[PDB]
DNA sequence: CGCGTGCG
DNA sequence: CGCGAATGCG
């Protein structure tokens, strides 16, 4: 059931919240499409959030047929919603993540978009191509 | 067990939420003392967290010994916590029971008294004695 | 660590 | 109907 010709992208994690990066890869190959420095504090689920919508721009930005996978059953809800419900404290510490998932909600209450954000079944499927392990 | 000198005090209510009255009666004798007119909208928990500080003030008034009883578990613990977790609507149909309730927080905010709260048995004891 | 079913 | 407390993957 899986498209293989599609997006995956996944969020490395030094802790939780910690330091969160993530990247996107091309689920055939293997290939690299856009990746993120890491960020000093955030949480997994908000990193998950902002890979979601960072492959949801790379991939309209090219016009592409890829859907997007991803393993996170709460930020594909996020994204859907346009809204990320995370707990984590807003200081200072925490303003650059923060930031970022403010534009993220920004850029989907602004735009349309036609690429599906797909169930990465794990259980049945193995690792998803963009895990950092 | 039964401290039979004591207060009972109970809401009736018609509809939850609905109308809910209460009254504070003598739990040995069954004598009513003191009563309130029905509110036309209110929850039962909020009923029983206004009988609750109102036996607390008629108590403290005369320098009373009576513990007063109450078979609402959760009310008894909003009196001790001073706040009564309603999550009834605030508007204009329930501004009545939020004035009475936000008021009756802040006599527990400002008030020490001596009357112990206790559950009333009713597994046990049988119908609390201001029971409508 | 982060997230979404006794009685008055 | 209103209320209080617990108890699955990245
Ligand atoms: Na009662």
């Amino acid at each position: 059931e899986i498209i293989w010709e599609s997006l995956s992208v996944d969020v490395g994690s030094q802790g939780n919240p910690g330091i969160v990066e993530y990247k996107g890869v091309d689920t055939k190959t293997g290939e690299v499409l856009f990746e993120r420095e890491p960020i000093p504090i955030g949480t997994n689920n908000m990193g998950e959030f902002l890979a979601i919508v960072h492959g949801l721009r790379y991939l309209k930005e090219r016009n592409s047929r890829k859907p997007i996978y991803s393993n996170s059953q709460t930020a594909i809800k996020w994204v859907k919603d346009k809204k990320a419900k995370s707990t984590l404290v807003r200081n200072e510490e925490t303003a650059l993540i923060w930031k970022l998932v403010d534009e993220a909600e920004e850029w989907l209450n602004t735009h349309t978009y036609e690429t599906p954000i797909l169930k990465w079944q794990t259980d049945k499927w193995g690792e998803i191509k963009a895990d950092y392990g």
